[PDB]
């Protein structure tokens, strides 16, 4: 499985933050 912080390495890269978003900081 998988446990992480959140849940899962949601704090990460699980589908919106690529890096931040992706190329625009948020």
């Amino acid at each position: 499985g998988n446990d992480y912080e959140d849940r899962y390495y949601r704090e990460n890269m699980y589908a919106y933050p690529n890096q931040v978003y992706y190329r625009p900081v948020c």
